[PDB]
């Protein structure tokens, strides 16, 4: 079967035939659509069936699908699975799969990127030591004194689920946020519970607007323990705006590497549930959604005050915007200091051309629209005009539960 | 079964059971969601005339009742007898409302329950769809104070004697493509214009020419006609800082209203049953006048406004883009046209949310629709998760009739 997707700016359409490789489910059904919904232990029995699947794949994408060493490849797998219940993926497996998830992530408008990704092999990592090691390499490796490169570190897959290497900050630079007795929050308020949880295992909290947090690391299924980040490690750019002289004086930085570390990675059937990845920030991730949502810093009243706009009337549009000057002053800032950083135009703009690139040589690109479009001036970028189909591809990117909820404590 | 919502905004969680009533389909599956997609007998009717008979009877609190009864068997009678059946007028009045109410990609639903229903079921010409549409114009009009309204034409039969009306809303302006090779006006209208002229329509051949009305009475061969051009209202539009704004030369009309949409109820199918409300202004600003498909005019304010349009990371699309809607907002305030801020209509949809979880046991909405076009996630909307399902009363999209007549 073929489905069939239309921009509705160019009428260009486009035939998708990948849908027809996705197993995994949506939530959806005939009857109801879940698509705005954020969030809707293997025996060998299911193991080798996806581990075929996956090594058929990679053998195809090198054109040696049907060659001894591809055959020899599934037979030794497969041993290895009905005697030690698991299997290691070769470095090259590792690397392809790694890739893969990244291509497959249908909520990633940063994709055209996918093929350039560093992978860092971390599989022999045993403490949270080494973990902690592992990862300054990574923020080390990554931010490149502002010039971002793509990165993933992998520690050693679950075997039992009662051996897990976790990182139980979910990115590996984020601000604290602390609740105060009378209710108002200082820091990032998305971040309070995990602080919380800081505090108690034991960090001295210097408790200002931006405290870079301490690492939480678990390694095989041990009590999590903390680290501090080198600061010269964290790179970091103070806000300011290109014509108003004041907006320094908002107290505004942020940090310039977003490195998600609470997702689990699947390749082939094994679960890789510690696997930090970092890129570079679209500008609005920061002066959108980590500036202005009313759930974090939201700083919207304090810019339009200095603006002097009518804010009697939502009708003057004053959020709108302060909303514009802030964004331009995150984009103004990040290029000042020479820390890579992309626009929501030139953003959506390439995804665009990946997708369509995709599609000729692919057969398809899963997108989730609710999140390939911008939180701000979304029709006035080239995406919000495109139909696009959401499915599920391995190897993937998953959701995981918070590892305070399931972790059993050793003391 | 039961499924849950939740606002990451304000960590309110809501249940959704109304969901279990859905009749129709998505056009998602288990392993494909289309959410984001534009547009995915006598045996077949007495189910749907009991389930919407049913529905009626509840809301009255007569379920089960004798009246209850009686209708069942009347409605059954006489769709064994010819066919079909008619509508109550209490009944179509009920039907509207909440095709409304089940309207997913409407952001207005607050309103639902204050809607004048016109009933036109007893009009057999276009002359006589035409009296009704002035009618319908200058009352929803109301001289600025607008009011909602639908105005229901005579029911789909054998399917060869439809009521239809062309135009794709009551009120739209002309596109004519040039030699020059762009095209003047509003280019989403060009295939319809030239319907218009080839059926006889003398064009003026400007900017904003308010289309002429393509009415079909009965499955017969549409004809033409103006709408008193007193009976359109419009807005020129100027901004309260640039005064040369106003040298753009543009304007809007006041009232949006579509007509090219099918209203079904209890398996009844009225496919001309034109509705209007009020503008949000996002719809004007945002999408008529910046998409590079419409009225394409960020190019031309920018170059006003004397912003760098060297670089896209300046963000002067964005910057000219409040701009153009601050001024539509102000310009329809000004006249005293009702318009619709985006803040303050998804503030709204909001508080209607919560009534209809805490009334209904739920609220189908399409988050792709229902989110602005323009600063999402500055609107409460962008943090609610929303289920889509189809319910009926409904709204639907038809063919439009050019594909479908025989002449
Ligand atoms: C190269 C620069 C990149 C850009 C500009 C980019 C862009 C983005 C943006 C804007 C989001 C949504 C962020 C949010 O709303 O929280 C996102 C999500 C995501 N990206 Fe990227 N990305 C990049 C690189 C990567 C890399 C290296 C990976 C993994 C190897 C990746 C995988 C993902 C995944 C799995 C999500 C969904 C995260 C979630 O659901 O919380 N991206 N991307
Ligand atoms: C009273 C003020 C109203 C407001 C502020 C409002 C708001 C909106 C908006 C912003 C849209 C999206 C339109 C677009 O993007 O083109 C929409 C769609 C829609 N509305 Fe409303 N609405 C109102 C009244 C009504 C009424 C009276 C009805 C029917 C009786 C209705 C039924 C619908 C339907 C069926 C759609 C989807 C139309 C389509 O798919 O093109 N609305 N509404
Ligand atoms: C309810 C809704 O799905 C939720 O707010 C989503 C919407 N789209 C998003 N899009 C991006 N890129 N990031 C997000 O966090 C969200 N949040
Ligand atoms: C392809 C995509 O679904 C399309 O651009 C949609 C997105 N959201 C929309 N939302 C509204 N209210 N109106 C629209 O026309 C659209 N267009
Ligand atoms: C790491 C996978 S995507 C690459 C980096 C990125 N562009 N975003 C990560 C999410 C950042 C989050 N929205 C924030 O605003 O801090
Ligand atoms: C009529 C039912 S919804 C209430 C009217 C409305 N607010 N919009 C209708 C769509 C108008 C179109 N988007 C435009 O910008 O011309
Ligand atoms: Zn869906």
């Amino acid at each position: 079967r073929f489905l069939k997707v239309k921009n509705w700016e160019t009428d260009v359409v486009l035939t998708d035939t990948l849908h027809l490789k996705s197993t995994l489910e949506t939530g959806c059904t005939e009857h109801i659509c879940m698509g705005s919904i954020m969030l809707p232990v293997r025996t060998k029995d299911q193991l080798f069936p996806l581990a075929k699947e996956f090594l058929d794949q990679y053998y195809s994408s090198i054109k040696r699908f049907g060659s001894k060493a591809h055959m020899d490849r599934l037979e030794e797998v497969n041993k290895e699975i009905e005697s030690t219940s698991t299997y290691q993926l070769k470095d090259t497996e590792l690397i392809y799969g790694a890739k893969h998830a990244w291509r497959n992530a249908s909520r990633c408008v940063g994709r055209i990127q996918w093929s350039k990704l560093q992978v860092f092999d971390a599989r022999d990592c045993t403490t949270a030591h080494g973990m902690f090691n592992y990862i300054c390499n990574h923020v080390k490796y990554a931010t490149n004194k502002g010039n971002l490169r793509s990165a993933i570190t992998i520690f050693p897959q679950r075997t039992d689920g009662k051996h897990d290497f976790r990182v139980w900050n979910s990115q590996l630079i984020r601000y604290a946020g602390y609740k105060q007795p009378d209710g108002s929050t200082l820091g990032d308020p998305a971040n309070v519970q995990f602080t919380e949880i800081c505090i108690q295992q034991g960090w001295k909290a210097p408790r200002g607007r931006f405290d870079v947090l301490p690492l939480l690391l678990q390694a095989n299924g041990n009590d999590p323990e903390l680290f501090q980040i080198p600061p010269e490690l964290v790179l970091e750019v103070p806000i300011r705006h290109p014509k108003f002289d004041w907006f320094k004086d908002l107290g505004l930085k942020w940090y310039g590497l977003p490195a998600v570390s609470n997702m689990l990675l699947e390749i082939g059937g094994l679960e890789f549930s510690a696997c930090p990845f970092s890129g570079w920030y679209m500008g609005t991730e920061i002066g959108v959604r980590d500036y202005c949502d009313n759930s974090r810093y939201n700083i919207l009243e304090e810019v339009a005050k200095k603006m002097d706009l009518d804010m009697r009337k939502t009708s003057s549009l004053w959020k709108d915007q302060a909303l514009v000057e802030i964004n331009i002053a995150v984009l103004y800032s990040f290029q000042s200091d020479k820390v890579t950083i992309v626009d929501h135009h030139s953003a959506t703009e390439s995804f665009i051309k990946h997708m369509e690139n995709e599609y000729r040589c692919r057969g398809g690109c899963p997108a989730d629209w609710v999140w390939i479009v911008p939180p701000m001036s979304g029709s006035i970028t080239p995406v919000f005009h495109q139909e696009m189909l959401n499915y599920r591809l391995t190897p993937s990117f998953e959701y995981q539960p918070d590892p305070w909820n399931t972790h059993v404590w050793k003391g």
